[PDB]
């Protein structure tokens, strides 16, 4: 029952785990992306906008 | 009847506890991208505001 519950534990872990991760990378890079197309944004509308 | 107490309680313990890791696995990720998403929209939409 004590191996069980480690391995069981570390699966659903480790598979969890992962996809924290990768959502927390895809976050900072969905920020840093939401910066950049905001400047781009912020100045092709100002540009058009004269 | 003891025997058959402690593996039907560990089988289920492991199969519940797995999943229980990997919510808590999944919500710390999901609060985390929830604020990197939160950061990506409120700079999306400020920009887009000018």
């Amino acid at each position: 029952a004590m191996s069980m519950a480690v391995e069981s534990t570390g699966n659903a872990k480790a598979e969890a785990e992962s996809r924290a991760e990768a959502a927390r990378i895809e976050g900072e890079g969905s920020v840093l992306q939401a910066k950049l197309k905001a400047q781009a944004l912020a100045i092709e509308t100002e540009a058009e906008l004269e």
